[PDB]
């Protein structure tokens, strides 16, 4: 079955620039700006659109070794990005996939709002726990804040 979790957070970076950096260039940026959160990102197959598979490795001492993520949809107009965790980490005999949807919306102050949905698809019925959801949220926030700091400090990056 499916467990749905939604959250929202804000950024001081305009939506299109944040989407270009945080979403479209995370493979380069995450290991650079948050090496204590993501050790590397490997492109396994695909050229960035639907179906592209990446292997995200975590640093030593993290709960999980890696996950493989698959790009589902990339909407460059509406700043929507859908991707799924399809192997590694929590995926296995209790959890088949985690489907994620991010939407970045502009705010008139020149920042943005990120709307995030995480859908856990379980095999049989193995409750998803609050700590697993919390860990995902914390990781996404850490990565967001690291990218935001980089964008603030490198004005010529990503426009
Ligand atoms: O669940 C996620 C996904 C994460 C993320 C987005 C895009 C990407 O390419 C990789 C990770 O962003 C987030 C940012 C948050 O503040 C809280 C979150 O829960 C999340
Ligand atoms: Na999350």
């Amino acid at each position: 079955g499916v467990f749905n979790y939604e959250t929202e957070t804000t950024s001081v970076i305009p939506a299109a620039r944040l989407f270009k950096a945080f979403i479209l260039d995370g493979d380069n940026l995450f290991p650079k700006v948050a090496p204590q959160a993501i050790s590397s990102v490997e492109n396994i197959e695909g050229n960035g659109g639907p179906g592209t598979i990446k292997k995200i490795s975590f640093p030593e001492g993290f709960p999980f070794k890696y996950v493989k993520d698959r790009v589902d949809e990339v909407d460059h107009t509406n700043f929507k990005y859908n991707y799924s965790v399809i192997e590694g980490g929590p995926i296995g005999d209790t959890l088949e996939k985690i489907s994620n949807e991010i939407k970045i919306v502009a705010t008139p102050d020149g920042g943005s709002i990120l709307k995030i949905s995480n859908k856990y698809h379980t095999k049989g019925d193995h409750e998803v726990k609050a700590e697993q959801v919390k860990a995902s949220k914390e990781m996404g926030e850490t990565l967001l804040r690291a990218v935001e700091s980089y964008l603030l400090a490198h004005s010529d990056a990503y426009n």
